[PDB]
């Protein structure tokens, strides 16, 4: 597939899965960067007074994509 339609799909694999563990919560992408088959997808979480990072790291394996990384950094 393209460039920019693996990229779309790794956001959103990558998006529900932020979701489904922040039930109560806003998520938006940051940046969206694709190396080889894996595709690192930077979001932001801003809820009760703090701001979290999240950075999860979404592997193509033929044309399954699977959220394999997930890291996550609270400050404020």
């Amino acid at each position: 597939p393209s460039e920019e339609e693996e990229k779309r799909r790794a956001k959103q694999v990558a998006k529900e899965k932020i979701l489904e563990q922040n039930p109560s919560s806003k998520v938006q992408v940051r940046r969206v960067q694709k190396q080889g088959n894996t595709i690192r997808v930077e979001l932001e979480i801003t809820e009760n007074g703090k701001k979290t990072n999240i950075t999860v790291e979404v592997e193509k394996q033929g044309n399954t994509f699977t959220v394999k990384r997930i890291t996550e950094t609270v400050g404020s």
